[PDB]
């Protein structure tokens, strides 16, 4: 019990509340979730078919992106949310699932389910970087895209 | 200053050392990494093309599975390792990179590289469950396997 360890605990506790708020943001509130980020904050999808992240850079770019997300995922809900604090008061991981309609132009409407890991890094009590990690193959299934198969001959039984 | 907290600090420090040893295990030493697990411990890959985990259940099977892994990935190394402690002294996350030759039956020999998240849960100081999460698209690439391209029409820049 020193004031340095109290600052850290207080930081972790405020940061965790923002992670919880993030993960419970649904419907039209998603249009304001960008306000949880620093001005230069980054969010987006780190696991894509291309092998490069799609990074959305800036609090304002993030609010613009939320209009596209709400259109394409109109009823998205995160479930089975488990929040992991780390040794770093400004860095959290979340393991969860999610489910909802997927409405991408040039594909049929589908139902998308996946398992997700999210990384949340903070600066001054606001999110500086959010990254989502998932298995893009499940998104291919939701879009009617054929999923390649890797054969693992010899893989012990 | 309670011994229930010295109880956990001790568990966490010991477990962290087991995560470090796991993540630095290379070459022939991989044939013995299964000895870091509880008798009933589980390892494997949670992000597959099939959408289901390939879980390797038990110390003995993990030992048998390493023979396959060492053949298919003869020079595998994990790099850029970041270990994350959590509020649970028996739960850790690792973010890292990995690369090496990939040598599968029926595919041209390749070079596989990916970004990985590992989950490690402990029991009595041995690994009770290890799970790897990666982007399966990067492994398709390494095998010469075509990766479909998701189109995100209307996605802002
Ligand atoms: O899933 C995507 O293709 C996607 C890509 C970027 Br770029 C941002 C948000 C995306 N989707 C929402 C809803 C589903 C769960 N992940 C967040
Ligand atoms: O990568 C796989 O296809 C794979 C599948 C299972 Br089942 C166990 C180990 C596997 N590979 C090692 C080496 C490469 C990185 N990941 C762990």
């Amino acid at each position: 019990n020193t004031s340095e360890n109290r600052a850290q605990v207080a930081a972790r506790q405020h940061n965790r509340k923002i992670v919880e708020q993030y993960m419970h943001t649904r419907g039209e509130a998603r249009l304001k979730r960008h306000l949880l980020f620093t001005e230069d904050g980054v969010g987006g999808l780190w696991t894509t078919d291309s092998g490069q992240p799609i990074a959305i850079r800036g609090r304002e770019k993030l609010g613009e992106h939320a209009v596209w997300s709400l259109q394409c995922f109109p009823d998205w809900v995160w479930t089975d949310i488990q929040i992991f604090e780390t040794q770093d008061p400004n860095w959290f991981w979340v393991e969860c699932r999610g489910e909802g309609a997927i409405v991408f132009p040039g594909y049929p409407r589908g139902q998308y389910r996946n398992h997700f890991l999210h990384s949340f890094r903070f600066e001054n009590g606001l999110i500086k970087e959010q990254r989502e990690f998932m298995n893009p193959c499940e998104q291919f299934r939701s879009l009617g895209i054929e999923v390649p198969e890797v054969r693992r001959d010899g893989l012990p039984s």
